[PDB]
């Protein structure tokens, strides 16, 4: 579990949303397992504007942050599960790295904030939903 919060929205895993997130709908996209809702209070997370490929992700099945070197987001195969059917996930980035299903929602940040948050996973591997390209979180 976890979430981003920046000005007056929530970023979550479209998997992972709840009912207010849902009565509170800005936009969402299964395709990237993302949903974005409103919020009362102000956010002040820091969204990065960046090509950075490392940074340092937060691993809730470890209670640890581990540094990563990640690709460029793009479109990957998954597997079906309980919440998809198979198939291929867009903005999509990949590192090595430990993670568990309920890892999901763990923050990736570089210099320059938050990059994306964890969103697959599995065989020694993670994968982590951009949110860099989505310019309209700060305005
Ligand atoms: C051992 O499997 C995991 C390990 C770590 C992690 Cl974050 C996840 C899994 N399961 S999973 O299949 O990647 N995953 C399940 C939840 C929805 C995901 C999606 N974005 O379509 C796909
Ligand atoms: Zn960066």
């Amino acid at each position: 579990s976890g979430a981003i919060y920046v000005g007056n929205y929530r970023v979550v895993n479209r998997h992972l949303a709840t009912h207010n997130d849902w009565a509170n709908l800005v936009w969402e996209d299964s395709s990237r397992d993302l949903l974005v809702s409103s919020t009362t209070a102000q956010g002040c997370d820091t969204i990065a504007r960046c090509d950075c490929q490392t940074g340092v992700y937060y691993c809730s099945s470890r209670r640890k942050h581990y540094p990563v070197s990640f690709s460029k987001p793009s479109l990957i195969f998954v597997e079906a599960s309980e919440y998809y059917p198979a198939r291929y996930q867009s903005h999509l980035m990949l590192a090595v790295g430990h993670s568990e299903p309920g890892d999901c929602g763990g923050i990736l940040r570089c210099q320059h904030g938050v990059v994306g948050i964890v969103s697959t996973g599995g065989n020694g591997l993670v994968g982590f939903a951009d949110v860099r390209d989505l310019l309209w979180l700060d305005e």
